[PDB]
């Protein structure tokens, strides 16, 4: 919108707090504008908080509005570039008054060079791309900017006064330098970039994005009267009777406490505001704005010396101001407000009314809340200017009349995102009924983004909704059984689930049209069970405070905290110790010395160790740690597992140690705790020849096909290998068990980053060194600075200890599940239906995992049913005591066919019934008479 | 065709991936197959009456059960599941469990709301009012009296949410091993399904 | 607020982490509820089911 | 391997010189959560645990 | 146990202007206060010996 405004080189001026290297960060402060009009396109005047200039291929004056003899301003000076570069002063051509700084700071004029200053809430920064200069000044406030320009610039010279705050996101490269940025108020997509600190955010649903609302402040509610004025200001209270005056519910003026004197008040005046009559006070603001608590008001009138009175000593929460010099003698009036807990606030300008139907946040009788406010019509009690039904705040009176408050419904949108141009806004609250959107309560609340479909989720805008069709790939599920798809234009669909098909066949009698499956398929159901975490040995004496001794004689006052923490970490550590020991006591099994060879099962090149196997090494390669850190160094040392060195990190009091048998160092089926790949399927009585005869005997056992030849086993073999070589082609998403190990890794990494940010950050204390706090502050105010961060490192450490404890309690009962899963599904063959896997169970291997164990349950879900007829058995004669027959290890079957046949219990390969597959018994139940004699001897 | 996912001052509650108490059990998309438990994985069985007669043959009460034994078990069934209406909260032992879950959840959110209503000894709950009234440094010790208290209320909620998630992780291992072994199959285990 | 030991990033990452544990684990619950009832839908006689 | 405190941040490690001269702000930097590079008196000093 | 080192400032440090003129009172005659930011003070050159 302008001729020459450099946007690429704003990033030379942004700075985070402390050297954050290679990830993003949001930082709030006074920062220059997006607007192409606010830069010039040459004396400039404007109001704001700070300013910023650059120069392409400057005598800047900053002052308050009302200037007196003793104020503070600045002006920066330039003449002709490199010849006379820059002088900076803080004074009033006339060096008449207080001059704080005389600093050159000579800059380099280049093709690109941006700098500026800020003074937002008196945090006066004077920034330059090498260095900043920070100040805070108590009696300072700057509101006026007098920019001036040189006579001629080659391109357009440029200047910007900044009006309000900004909260910009910042990326930063390997050297800590900023190189990309995005203001949060420029658009909509960068609003949620500023929400979750990521710059090019991937598609997905992003929950709980807020809407900033303006505020309203109601310290008093009832309509407010006046007060008696300043007292008589008579002689002293001992020689003659004198009275102080009270102030409870007055609309004060704070300038009728004096005689007008025609502008002759030097001390009460602010450099912008007028007459705060409290020129020095203890424990509270000199600046009086808004409403202050009630006070009784002493007054004195005494003599002085040459225009220079001395403030008296005063109670620690009373407040002093004086006036009335400039009458050709050295007498004056002084006063003391004391602010003693009257509860009736005293202030000018009683509050008018909240405009109804707007969702602005409030504060009424020292209770902030955030809703929309309507009038009401039921007049509750004459106490209680705001009431509560249960826990909610539902009815407030404001200025005599009752105002009912309902919750703001539009404050949270969950944006679901594809790219910049296409997204959809979902409000999880706020239904949109057509009688409600057109309501009179809602005239001032609505936006263009509220004309959406009222869903069961909420209101979704700028997206389609149709639940009649389903989808199965719930990549980013949304809730309530709904899923958002991100293929084309964004939409909301109803997610579904693949069906189950129980393997409990029912016992057959009284012949019926039983359907049997015609063929199965293998299904691998990988199942991660978290089973280890690194055992810890914390030392709270040297975590909560370092080598400083002044902590350690003060730390044992805090309720026996340190002995409880170290005894608890030892106690939970020895629970984990004994319980991982009981886990490996039921892993270490008794495989034979025969070690039966396989023929077509590639099980030795996937599941057996090479010193870890080719599945869990490939599994560790699929896991992405969030960033470099202490857990990143721990995990990436434990990932590649380079021999004959350690990675047990110690940092400032917390020694991590590996547990009694760490899972992700040892291979599963190798080493000392060998897990016996054979001893599951080959049974406790070994001697069975190969995996091929083992699998044929298995398929006979679970009743798919008896006496299975090479064709059925090799078909199951090609199924096995082509479905466990598919352990490489699954990513983190759409996996459901790589999401579990990534959830364990992210939980563990976020825990240690909490545990390190607790020791880095001062918790509002002046530093993190206890000596520096001790050698700087008071005898007692250093105590309240000590117990601000020793009580914060206490909370960070105890938060870690309770996270460690609850995950130990989870792992105790999970190891009961893991033990009952290994030596009942991996080592035996379970009769239980869904315990091993889905349906008919074949084989179940287990491998190691990060912080856990993961099972490979191979199963046989059937897919193609064929409906047949099924008797228990066949008779030829109606007589009790006839020759009757039943099937041997199978079911009798007819495919709507004239005669009966034999088929296994769980699969349909029909055979003519012979002497081999038929047991002759009895007339027990009502078997089916086929009314013809047998064809079998 | 409307929602109730409350949002109040920073905390948006959302329904989970499939909320149990919106969807019916044996209807809808996640249909739970009332038949497929007792009628077995190989269906085609005629009625519930022949299913129950085949069941009583299986667990060995009476073989080849006629209409009298199944109808006696039928009148037993209906007169004992129409007694799902005449049990109150006390003397129930499973309405006490859902009432314990509801009371735990309600007391948790009333803690989570009383943490944002109450000043923790600070002069107000508005940070501007604390800032525009008190000292440069005594307002810091009034700020860090309630920001350090809303911190504790929020973290107390987060650790309650975490421990109930850890409970629900292993409870869902029990619930899965109970549905597809006692509801869908017929368990050989003694006390896992029920008494006897 | 960001002086207090990384409190806020820990809380929102933890609620997201426990939320996605509950997300995947209710998903595995309904993956073993959703079953394969037949299209015959066998009638009852005296069971008011 | 003496413990330090540089710009109001105490830590405890061993300190070596380094040779890569990061930005002119930021007298100590952080890679992720670790405190890895400090400048002390103009020249960059790398700190290992 | 390791010994400690304390670095409140890092960059090399300049001097400051000394104690002011100590002239008459700030109302009858012009008087100025003096700032102190990055000075190697002596704390005994604020007086006459
Ligand atoms: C800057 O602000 C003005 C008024 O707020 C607006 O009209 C103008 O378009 C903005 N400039 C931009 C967005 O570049
Ligand atoms: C401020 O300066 C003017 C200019 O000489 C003078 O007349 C006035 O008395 C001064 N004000 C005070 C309070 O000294
Ligand atoms: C600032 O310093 C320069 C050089 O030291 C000097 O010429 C000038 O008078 C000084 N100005 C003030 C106001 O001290
Ligand atoms: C920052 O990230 C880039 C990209 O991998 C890398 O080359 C660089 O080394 C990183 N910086 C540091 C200090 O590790
Ligand atoms: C509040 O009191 C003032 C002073 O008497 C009066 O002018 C004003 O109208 C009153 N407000 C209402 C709503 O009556
Ligand atoms: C305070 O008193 C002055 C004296 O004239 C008057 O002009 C001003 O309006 C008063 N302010 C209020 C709020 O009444
Ligand atoms: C007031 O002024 C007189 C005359 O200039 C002087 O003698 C006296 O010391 C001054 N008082 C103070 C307290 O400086
Ligand atoms: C989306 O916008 C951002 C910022 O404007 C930009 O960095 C990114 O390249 C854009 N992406 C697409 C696909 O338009
Ligand atoms: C709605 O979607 C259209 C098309 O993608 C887009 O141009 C428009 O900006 C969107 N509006 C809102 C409010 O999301
Ligand atoms: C919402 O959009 C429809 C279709 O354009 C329109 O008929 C209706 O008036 C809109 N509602 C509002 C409140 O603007
Ligand atoms: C879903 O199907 C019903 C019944 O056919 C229909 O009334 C409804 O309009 C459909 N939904 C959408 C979004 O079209
Ligand atoms: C989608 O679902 C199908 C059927 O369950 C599955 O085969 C496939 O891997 C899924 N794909 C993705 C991307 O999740
Ligand atoms: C077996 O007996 C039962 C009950 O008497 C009957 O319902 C069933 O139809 C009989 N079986 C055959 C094949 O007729
Ligand atoms: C059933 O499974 C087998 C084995 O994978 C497969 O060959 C067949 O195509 C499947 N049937 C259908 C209808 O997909
Ligand atoms: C199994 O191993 C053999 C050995 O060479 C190999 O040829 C085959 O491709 C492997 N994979 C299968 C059968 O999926
Ligand atoms: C057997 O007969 C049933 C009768 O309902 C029919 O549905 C089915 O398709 C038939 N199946 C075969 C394999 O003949
Ligand atoms: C089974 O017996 C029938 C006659 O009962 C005969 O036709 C058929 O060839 C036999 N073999 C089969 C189906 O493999
Ligand atoms: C032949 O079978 C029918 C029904 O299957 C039944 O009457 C009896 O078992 C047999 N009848 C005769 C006359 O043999
Ligand atoms: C079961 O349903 C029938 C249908 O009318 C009803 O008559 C009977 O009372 C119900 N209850 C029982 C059998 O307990
Ligand atoms: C720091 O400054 C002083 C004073 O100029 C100088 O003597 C000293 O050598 C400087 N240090 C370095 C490392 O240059
Ligand atoms: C401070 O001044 C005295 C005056 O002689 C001098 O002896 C001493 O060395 C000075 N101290 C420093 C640190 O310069």
């Amino acid at each position: 919108g302008c001729e020459s405004v450099d946007f690429n080189l704003f990033n030379t001026i942004f700075s985070t707090h402390r050297g954050l290297s290679n990830t993003t960060s949001v930082i709030t402060g006074a920062y220059p504008s997006t607007n192409k009009s606010d830069w010039s396109c040459l004396s400039g005047s404007g109001f704001g908080i700070g300013l910023y200039v650059q120069t392409p291929r400057y005598t800047i004056a900053v002052s308050p509005i009302h200037v007196t003899n003793l104020t503070w301003e600045l002006w920066i000076h330039r003449k002709w570039g490199v010849n006379s570069v820059v002088t900076v002063r803080l004074c009033r051509p006339t060096n008449a008054f207080e001059c704080l700084i005389n600093g050159s700071y000579p800059t380099h004029r280049n093709t690109g060079y941006m700098f500026g200053v800020t003074w937002y809430n008196d945090l006066v920064r004077i920034v330059f791309p090498p260095t900043v200069l920070e100040m805070q000044l108590d009696g300072l406030q700057w509101e006026r900017v007098q920019f001036n320009s040189p006579v001629n610039a080659g391109h357009a010279t440029r200047f910007n006064v900044v009006k309000d705050i900004s909260t910009v996101l910042v990326e930063t490269n390997s050297g800590g330098s900023v190189f990309r940025y995005s203001y949060c108020a420029d658009g909509f997509v960068n609003g949620l970039q500023c929400k979750l600190r990521l710059f090019d955010i991937p598609p997905g649903v992003y929950s709980n994005s807020e809407v900033e609302y303006p505020t309203a402040l109601y310290t008093v509610v009832h309509n407010m009267s006046a007060c008696p004025e300043r007292p008589d200001s008579y002689c002293g209270s001992n020689s003659c009777p004198f009275k102080r005056a009270v102030f409870s519910n007055c609309i004060v003026n704070y300038t009728t406490w004096v005689n007008p004197d025609q502008r002759d008040f030097q001390h009460l005046i602010l450099p912008n505001g007028k007459f705060n009559p409290f020129t020095e006070c203890n424990g509270l603001n000199r600046i009086v704005d808004g409403c202050v608590p009630g006070f009784v008001l002493r007054v004195g009138r005494g003599k002085a010396v040459n225009r220079t009175i001395v403030t008296p000593y005063l109670k620690p929460y009373e407040c002093f101001g004086w006036s009335w010099n400039d009458n050709q003698d050295s007498i004056y009036d002084w006063w003391i407000a004391d602010f003693v807990s009257t509860g009736a606030f005293v202030c000018e300008s009683n509050p008018e009314a909240p405009k109804t139907g707007v969702c602005v946040t409030y504060t009424v009788e020292k209770v902030t809340f955030q809703g929309v406010l309507y009038e009401s019509n039921f007049t509750f009690a004459q106490y209680y200017n705001l009431l509560y039904v249960g826990s909610q705040l539902r009815y407030v009176r404001i200025l005599g009349k009752v105002y009912e408050v309902s919750s703001c419904f539009e404050a949270s949108y969950d944006v679901l995102y594809r790219n910049n141009q296409s997204f959809g806004l979902l409000y999880r609250s706020f239904d949109c009924n057509q009688l409600h959107i057109k309501s009179a309560r809602f005239v001032d609340r609505l936006l263009p983004s509220h004309n959406g479909t009222a869903t069961v989720l909420g209101c979704l805008f700028n997206a389609s909704y149709a639940p009649n069709d389903t989808m199965v790939n719930c990549t980013n599920p949304l809730g309530d059984g709904f899923c958002a798809d991100l293929l084309g234009n964004v939409a909301v669909r109803r997610m579904t689930f693949e069906k189950h098909d129980t393997t409990y066949v029912a016992p057959v009698t009284n012949e019926r049209y039983t359907e049997m499956p015609l063929d199965h398929q293998l299904i691998l159901t990988e199942q991660f069970l978290q089973t280890t975490m690194p055992k810890f040995s914390v030392s709270c004496e040297t975590y909560i405070c370092d080598v400083s001794k002044a902590c350690k004689n003060l730390l044992f006052r805090y309720g026996g905290f340190c002995q409880k923490v170290e005894a608890d970490i030892r106690g939970a550590g020895i629970l984990l110790d004994g319980d991982v020991s009981s886990l490996y006591s039921t892993i270490a099994a008794k495989t034979s010395s025969v070690v039966p060879t396989t023929d077509r099962f590639n099980v030795s090149q996937f599941f057996l160790p090479k010193s870890r196997s080719a599945i869990e090494d490939l599994l560790f390669s699929k896991i992405e740690t969030t960033g470099p850190g202490f857990y990143g160094d721990y995990y990436n040392c434990k990932k590649n597992a380079i021999q004959d060195l350690t990675c047990a990190q110690y940092h400032n009091g917390i020694l991590v140690i590996p547990p009694i048998m760490d899972a992700e160092t040892l291979g599963m089926y190798g080493g000392i705790a060998a897990a016996s790949v054979t001893l599951g399927i080959f049974g406790g009585q070994a001697g069975m020849a190969t995996w091929s005869v083992a699998m044929a005997g298995r398929l006979n056992a679970l009743g798919v096909v008896q006496n299975a030849l090479v064709d059925d086993v090799n078909k199951l073999a090609n199924g096995f290998n082509q479905l466990t070589a598919s352990v490489s082609k699954l990513a983190l998403t759409t996996s459901s068990a790589l999401q579990a190990i990534q959830a364990v890794v992210n939980q563990n990494a976020a825990q240690v980053e909490s545990l390190v940010s607790g020791i880095t950050e001062n918790f509002g204390a002046i530093s993190t060194n206890f000596k520096v706090i001790s050698q700087r502050l008071d005898k007692l105010e250093a105590d309240v600075q000590m117990d601000r961060l020793i009580n914060g490192r206490m909370n960070v450490l105890q938060l870690f200890v309770t996270n460690y404890k609850l995950k130990i309690a989870e792992l105790r009962n999970t190891h009961r599940y893991v033990q009952s899963l290994i030596n009942e599904c991996v080592y035996a063959q379970s009769l239980r239906n869904g315990f091993c896997g889905q349906g008919l169970h074949v084989l179940s291997l287990m491998q190691n995992a990060p912080s856990g164990i993961m099972f490979f349950h191979y199963s046989l879900i059937p897919n193609n049913t064929i409906t047949v007829k099924t008797t228990p058995g066949l008779c030829e004669s109606d007589e009790l005591g006839s020759k009757c027959i039943v099937a041997k290890d199978g079911v009798l079957v007819s495919a709507n066919l004239s005669y009966w046949q034999w088929s296994p219990r769980n699969l349909y390969k029909p055979e003519n019934l012979t002497f081999a597959n038929v047991i002759a018994v009895s007339r027990g139940a009502n078997y089916t008479t086929l009314n013809k004699t047998f064809d079998i001897p």
